[PDB]
């Protein structure tokens, strides 16, 4: 059927950029991205952008950019009140260019995007969802020595605090795999625990991150458990302004070039 609303989302992502900075010897770099999303019905169209425009001083010869095209593609099935269906797609690309020595010197090769939507409703106070990322198109003759094409697990369990206070958990799950390969273990089982809770109070947006830790690793790494948090300002409500902020790892270390903060701004509008 074709469902009628109609509706655009907009939203932009930046990290510091030459705005707010204190310093007279030393400088930092800005990645600029986009986001462009439609809504048309049952049909949901999802692409975002990068770039990059840092502070040119002479590096090398040439300035050789590079851009990264991600396009998504929403379904919904749905099929009864308690359990609902879904289907989610995306299509990522990246360019390879080799100025160092011409000579034909370029790859080729993509990647697709398959995760279903899947819902299942046991209680009042309890909402389960899951859904299995799953990537395949390109075969990454050198990048095999990794990854390229595997399936992935990403569960998200929903349960409701209070009338303004609700909890969301989200499992992670890794996995790695060769085409064809004599081996017994050779495939990689990762798991990695995330979870957030939306707090929606009046025009402002919170929603903490909780990560656990000491639970992996040799050497110390994680620790507390509020790690994340997730701001959301909207002075017109369809307009508002996201902002990641992370407290993981150790910051024990000295540079005069290469600097990466743990924050992050956006932006987001709907049409």
């Amino acid at each position: 059927e074709e469902r009628n609303d109609w509706h655009f989302n907009i939203g932009a992502m930046y990290e510091i950029e030459n705005v707010e900075g204190y310093g007279e010897d030393m400088d930092g770099l800005a990645e600029p991205s986009v986001y462009f999303n439609a809504a048309n019905g049952p049909w949901r169209i999802a692409l975002a952008y990068y770039q990059e425009g840092p502070v040119d001083y002479s590096a090398g010869k040439r300035g050789t950019w590079f851009d990264r095209p991600e396009l998504e593609v929403h379904y919904q099935f749905l099929e009864n009140d308690d359990f609902s269906f879904g289907l989610t797609g995306g299509f990522r690309n990246y360019g390879y260019h080799y100025v160092d020595e011409p000579g034909k010197d370029t790859a080729n090769m993509q990647r697709w995007k398959i995760a279903p939507d899947w819902d299942v409703k046991l209680t009042d106070d309890l909402r389960f969802n899951g859904w299995l990322s799953m990537y395949k198109f390109a075969n990454d003759l050198n990048t095999t020595g990794y990854a390229d094409t595997r399936v992935e697990t990403e569960t998200g369990l929903q349960y409701t605090f209070n009338e303004t206070v609700a909890l969301r958990v989200n499992y992670y799950l890794e996995r790695g795999f060769n085409m064809d390969d004599s081996r017994n273990n050779g495939e990689f089982s990762t798991q990695e625990i995330r979870a957030y809770l939306p707090l929606t109070l009046g025009n402002h947006s919170v929603t903490p991150y909780t990560r656990i830790g000491l639970r992996w690793s040799n050497g110390e790494g994680h620790d507390f458990n509020r790690v994340g948090l997730f701001y959301g300002y909207d002075f017109q409500n369809g307009l508002s302004v996201s902002l990641e902020y992370a407290f993981e790892w150790q910051d024990h270390d000295e540079g005069d070039s290469d600097k990466f903060h743990y924050a992050g701004v956006g932006v987001n509008y709907s049409f």
